[PDB]
């Protein structure tokens, strides 16, 4: 019915099917309730590509759209690493990372906020940056952000999932291609894979360029445990045709965008899901 539920499915298959379990190991994440080791059966280098004609969003249960666009911009607009500023939105997703300062560390919006590079004879961090060349410098083949910074990975919270995406000007139309290192399925992916073509979708109207393709690439592409059970369920219900996502027009300019400018139209879904979340 989607192509976000289409592609979605094959790879919860894949992994249910042919993943690999890490039981033997002695993982990092630990479950919520319990504490006890989460354990994950997964495969690696997954990809999904959209060509932009349907917004990516799952149909087969409800997807809080809503928080995924208010952490992006708590990301990428804001950029801060605040979870206080978060929690202000009515977010919570965040805090069972937040350290002792209220923050997640040196990561994430702190990344996208550290003026590091030179325009015009100033410091502009990589979002002021990347505007600019979008529009300046089109052709360039160094439309990168960047969230894993090498100097600083001992001072965040929690190294970044989706940590890179390269953006190319080819035919007037802007391609989004971003990378997720590590990907939960059940939970992050669909709050990832929403979330990123919700910025494709800003950046190319701020910059004035039609709509190119969306890939999402995943490295580590793992399930819990737990999950399975609801997943299998989730691939058994029937899916509808994607909605449509209304942004307000009269927004030129980035930094002006807020939640309210985003309206997701005729979004039918099945009943929600409950996966608890491994730290
Ligand atoms: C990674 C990331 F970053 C994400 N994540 C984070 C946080 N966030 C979140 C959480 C939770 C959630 C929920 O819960 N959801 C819900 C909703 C409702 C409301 O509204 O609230 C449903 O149901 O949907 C969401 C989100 C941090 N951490 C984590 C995460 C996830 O996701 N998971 C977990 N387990 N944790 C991104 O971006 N992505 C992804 O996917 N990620 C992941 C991967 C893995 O698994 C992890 C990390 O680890 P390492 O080992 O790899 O490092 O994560």
């Amino acid at each position: 019915m989607t192509q976000f539920d289409k592609q979605y499915n094959s790879i919860i298959k894949d992994i249910i099917n042919n993943g690999i379990s890490d039981e033997e190991f002695d993982v990092r994440t630990k479950w919520d309730s319990d504490g006890t080791p989460a354990h994950t059966l997964s495969v690696i280098s997954k990809q999904m590509r959209f060509d932009n004609s349907e917004v990516p969003i799952l149909t087969t249960k409800k997807v809080a759209w809503k928080t995924a666009i208010k952490e992006l911009l708590w990301i990428w607009q804001l950029k801060s690493n605040d979870v206080n500023d978060l929690n202000m939105m009515g977010v919570h997703i965040w805090d069972q990372w937040k350290q002792e300062d209220g923050t997640i560390g040196h990561a994430y919006g702190f990344q996208l906020g550290k003026k590091n590079r030179s325009l015009n004879g100033e410091k502009v961090d990589q979002v002021d940056y990347l505007l600019h060349q979008l529009k300046n410098n089109p052709s360039s083949r160094r439309h990168i952000t960047m969230l894993w910074n090498p100097d600083e990975l001992d001072a965040m919270a929690l190294t970044p999932c989706v940590y890179e995406t390269q953006w190319y000007v080819k035919h007037g139309k802007l391609h989004l291609e971003v990378r997720a290192r590590s990907n939960d399925m059940a939970l992050g992916n669909p709050f990832n894979v929403f979330q990123y073509n919700v910025l494709q979708r800003m950046i190319a109207q701020v910059t004035g360029y039609e709509l190119g393709e969306y890939i999402f690439n995943i490295g580590d592409c793992h399930v819990y445990t737990r999950h399975i059970d609801n997943l299998k369920i989730q691939m058994e219900r029937e899916q509808f045709e994607a909605p449509e996502l209304w942004i307000n027009p009269e927004v030129k300019d980035f930094y002006d965008f807020t939640i309210d400018d985003f309206k997701l139209i005729n979004y039918k879904h099945g009943d929600k899901l409950l996966f608890e979340v491994a730290v």
